[PDB]
């Protein structure tokens, strides 16, 4: 059994920037095969990043190559996404997802992760903050 936390999540303005965080239980160097998924309303879950057990294969979906970087700290055991250029489309629950096995290459397919998540929230929506 792996238990995963997301954080990060908040509002972010078109064209703005933010990094989710998502830590695994177990042993400091646990090194799992991860994945970022994201869920908007209506729509169904896709896979946004991967890396495999042993580091290898970073792998991005197609709607966020190049705007995201996935990185993960074997020692915290955990796994990094920094978002950047963010549009209303990337607005979505973000799932972090573990395999229970030793996979040496990023899956895409949701049916391929045992574990995930509850998700942290990223809005991408113009607003205001007022001054202080
Ligand atoms: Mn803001």
């Amino acid at each position: 059994e792996v238990q995963l936390v997301e954080s990060g999540g908040g509002l972010v303005q078109p064209g703005g920037s933010l990094r989710l965080s998502c830590a695994a239980s177990g042993r400091a160097h646990s090194d799992y095969a991860m994945a970022w998924f994201r869920q908007a309303p209506g729509q169904e879950r896709e896979f946004v990043a991967g890396i495999g057990w042993s580091g290898g294969d970073t792998l991005y979906a197609d709607s966020v190559r190049g705007r995201f970087t996935n990185s993960r700290d074997n020692s915290k055991n955990t796994l990094y996404l920094q978002m950047n250029s963010l549009r209303a489309e990337d607005t979505a629950v973000y799932y972090c997802a573990a395999r229970q096995g030793q996979y040496i290459y990023s899956s895409m397919r949701s049916d391929s992760y045992d574990y995930w998540g509850q998700g942290t929230l990223v809005t991408v929506s113009s607003h205001h903050h007022h001054h202080h």
